This record gives structure tokens, sequence and C-alpha cells, in this order.
């Protein structure tokens, strides 16, 4: 196997400043070339190291030749380095945002947000990470070895053309169930191994999948610990057999490394339409950890940290945003499915502008609603109407899920969150936006279902 990818973790110059170039170039995937697209390389990219209470100055060149714009997901930062869809990059030029980072400890991560075409530009390859640290979490003595004992583990499926190429399209079946195919990769590579030293392995564990879910186990029943979610650690870890990661989501956990004995990282079938097609079907390997007879150092804590109460609910702002999907569109997109894959589709379980909050398709120049600063509120976000999965995202905040899906959330999904599960029921968030957006660089709420983003699953809103 070849050994996991480790993306290069970046630190600021002295003069203050990290360089991304956004670049097309060429990568294999089982021995045949396809054009493939990176940050500071040909496919994925770098993890962007920033600090609590410090400014970073990222310097983003585009480099290919149609444009494009850089999200940070996760970040809490004022709407004009956002890099929503109004933050343009055209090709050839370059963009300076300056990162005020005040928000605890996490693994974010960053992406294209280009409007009507974010699936697209993620699948051909970008995406990179953000690490943020604080006081408080060097003080935990976690596993801290970048690229040994903690590493990132970025997982998405592609599918290909007969020529080799990635095999891409919006159309009216993957506006309805996204795009999705039938090779795995971690962080860029098919089935990898990583050797880890025996003790405590910690996984900052990110789904990149423009459309399909995942669920993290081991192939031998080993536990694992969650840590942290979207937005930093929880309160104490939490034990797991198994861990669904909804796109975009992320989580660390640790799980032990005992010598003489590799296993893997696999994901299980799924309970979303057309996810549990062959090889998906059954447990799928992610990657092999290969035991190294050398002790690693970190320890898994009694306590992590200290998550604040819920604040009263009484005289919030009640935000309602109703997901919907054309209903033509829902139909014959899941008929092009069933027709394609048959009964396997459903196994466990214009169109442009088809897809809806509120009964509007993203309109960029018109946010749907002024939101308050600095204040909690709570938004209720509907997927009742119709049966698909919305990871439903919303920028510029991490926060708190009331209910998710119809029921409280589990105790690994009760900490600071970014993205809460919407699929045929209702969630509530509390929410609180500690930075300005304006209408010419406003924040985007939407479902991270990236071809349902892409044909209107989406909203701006100011603060
Ligand atoms: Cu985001
Ligand atoms: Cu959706």
């Amino acid at each position: 196997r070849p050994t996991l990818p480790i993306p290069d973790l970046l630190t600021t110059d002295a003069r203050n400043r990290i360089q991304l170039t956004i670049g097309a170039g060429q990568s294999t995937f089982g021995g045949k070339t396809a054009t493939t697209w990176g940050y500071n390389g040909n496919l994925l990219g770098p993890a962007v190291k920033l600090q609590r209470g410090k400014a970073v100055t990222v310097d983003i060149y585009n480099q290919l030749t149609e444009e494009t714009t850089l999200h940070w997901h996760g970040l809490e930062v004022p709407g004009e380095v956002d890099g929503g869809p109004q933050g343009i990059i055209p090709p050839g030029g370059k963009r300076s945002v300056t990162l005020n980072v005040d928000q605890p400890a996490a693994t974010c991560w960053f992406h294209p947000h280009q409007h009507g075409k974010t699936g697209r530009q993620v699948a051909m390859g970008l995406a990179g990470l953000v690490v943020i640290e604080d006081d408080e979490i060097l003080k935990l003595m976690l596993p801290k070895q970048w690229g040994i004992d903690d590493v990132p583990v970025i997982v998405q499926d592609k599918k290909f053309s007969a020529d080799g190429q990635i095999d891409y399209q919006l159309d009216v079946m993957t506006a309805a169930v996204g795009w999705f195919g039938d090779t795995l990769l971690t962080n860029g590579a098919i089935y990898p191994q990583h050797a880890a030293p025996r003790g405590w392995l910690r996984l900052r564990l990110l789904n990149g999948c423009n459309a399909r879910s995942l669920n993290f186990a081991t192939s031998d029943n080993r536990p694992l610990y969650v840590i942290a979610s979207d937005g930093g650690l929880l309160p104490e870890p939490v034990k797991v057999s198994e861990l669904p990661v909804l796109m975009g989501e992320r989580f660390e956990v640790l799980v032990e490394v005992n010598d003489n004995k590799p296993f893997d990282l696999v994901t299980l079938p799924v309970s979303q339409m057309g996810m549990a097609i062959a090889p998906f079907d059954k447990p799928h390997p992610v990657m092999r950890i290969q035991p190294i007879a050398i002790s690693a150092s970190g320890a898994l804590p009694d306590t992590l940290s200290s998550l604040p109460a819920l604040p009263s609910l009484e005289g919030l702002t009640v935000r309602k945003l109703q997901l919907s999907m054309d209903p033509m569109l829902d139909m014959m997109g899941m008929q092009m499915l069933m027709e394609k894959y048959g009964d396997q589709a459903m196994a466990g379980m214009d169109f442009h502008h088809a897809n809806k909050i509120n009964g509007q398709a993203f309109d960029m120049n018109k946010p749907m609603f002024a939101a308050a600063k600095g204040q909690y509120e709570r938004w209720v976000i509907s997927g009742v109407g119709d049966m698909m999965l919305h990871p439903f995202h919303i920028h510029g905040t991490q926060f708190r899920i009331l209910s998710e899906n119809g029921k409280p959330p589990a105790a690994h999904r009760a900490g600071w969150k970014d993205t809460v599960k919407v699929e045929g029921n209702v969630s509530e968030v509390l929410v609180k936006f500690n930075h300005d957006a304006p209408k010419e660089h406003a924040y985007m709420a939407h479902c991270h279902l990236l071809e349902h983003e892409d044909t209107g699953m989406m909203l701006g809103f100011t603060v």
C-alpha cells in the first residue's frame, strides 16, 4: 500500500504571510493519469496552522483559467474574508485576506465556493485543512506529532471515465441525489497505510465528499474515542463503536495502536439514497494502520474542556429555514438513479434552480435576512417534504445543536458544530455571529450536499 499522504503543516513567514497557489496538475489513480486541481500542489492542499488571538495574512493566487473563491469552513471571521461566492478571485489573479483568529482550537478546512460550481471544483481536487490551536489544548498532551501520531484523514469518493479523467457532472440525477462515485480516496490516495507508534493515534477525520455520508469504524471493533467536533473539543472523550460523519463535518478521535496488530479504519454502509452501491454495500477500507513498536507519548485525558451551558430559549429570535426540492426534479432524479442502479440504490433506505430555501433558489444579489450580531438566535431547519440528506451548514459561526433531525443530539454531537443533519425532519440550532457580513460579502447558510447547494439550496444573510 502507498503511505498515507501527509499535508504540509503551514505557518506564517516573517512578513506574517501564508501563500496558497490554486492550480491544475496531474494525479494518478490506479496507474491512470487524471487532471486534478490542488492548493500548493496537484491535489487537495496543505494544513494551515492558526493560533487563537493572532492574525495571519493569506495570499491566494488563482492559477486556474476559471474563477474560484476560497472559503474557510468553520472559521468565525467577517464576511469580507469568508470566501463565499462573492469572494471572486479572477483567473491569474491574487486575493489577500487577513484572518484574525478568535475561536477555540479545532480542525476546520477550506475549499472553493464558486457560485453554481462548488461541487465541480471540490470534485476536481480542491480542499485543504485548518489546524487552530489555543493555549488550552496544548496543556492536554494529546498526540501531537503531525504526520506520525496526529494525522488528518480526508476521505472523499470520485468516479472516473474510461479515459482516466474525473467524471463530474451536475445533471438532473446529481442535482437530486448528489455526485458520488465508486472509488474512495484518503488524503488523495487509494487505500493507503499509515505507520503509527504504539499508544494513542489521533485522527482528524474530514468527510470531504460532495454528497456521500460516511460512518467510520475499525476492522477489529476497537473503539474510537471522540475528542472533538467541527468547532473544537468536547468536554470529555466520548467512546463510540461507529462514527457517522456528514459531508463537510470533522471529528477528531483517538484510537489505540498495539504492537503486531495492523487494523483498518473502515466506513460502514450508510442509509442514504445511492450510497450503498457496491463496493459501498459492505464495509469499505479507508486506510490500514500499521503499528510501530515505538512508544507514542500522547494521552487520552479524562477531561478535555468546558462547554458552556445552553442559554435560555425564551425571547430568542427564531428563524425558520424550510428546505425544499422541486417535486419534478426529485422524482426525475430519483427515477434516473433507480433506473441506473435498481433496488440497490435504496438499500437500507430547469434543475439549475430547482432546490430552494423558503421557496427561493439562491439569489446572490439578495440576502434573505439580516441576522443579529452578538446575540443567540434559534434557527429551525426543516427537510420535511423530501427524503434526501441535507447536512446543513451555516457560515460565520460554531453553534450548538438543540435538536438534530427530531431528537436531542448524540453526546459527541452536542458540542460545537457548524453542520446539522436534516433529513425528512426538523433540526434546531442555537447560533451566534460574532462578526460582520455586509450585503456585498454576505454569509451563506446552505446544504453541504454540494449539488443541492449549486442548484439553489443556499441563502445569503447579513450580520
Ligand atoms: Cu462553510
Ligand atoms: Cu440537500
